């Protein structure tokens, strides 16, 4: 059934059209994961203990 629910939906696909906030948000999750990586990458050489 073409239900896309125009009570909530339709009033947020207005909010939706933020196309100021989609692009920096992309970079500052990178700086949620690649900020694991760098501490990650860190401990597997410190955790060698060969």
């Amino acid at each position: 059934a073409e239900g896309d629910d125009p009570a909530k939906a339709a009033f947020n696909s207005l909010q939706a059209s933020a196309t100021e906030y989609i692009g920096y948000a992309w970079a500052m999750v990178v700086v949620i994961v690649g900020a694991t990586i760098g501490i990650k990458l860190f401990k597997k050489f410190t955790s060698k203990a060969s």
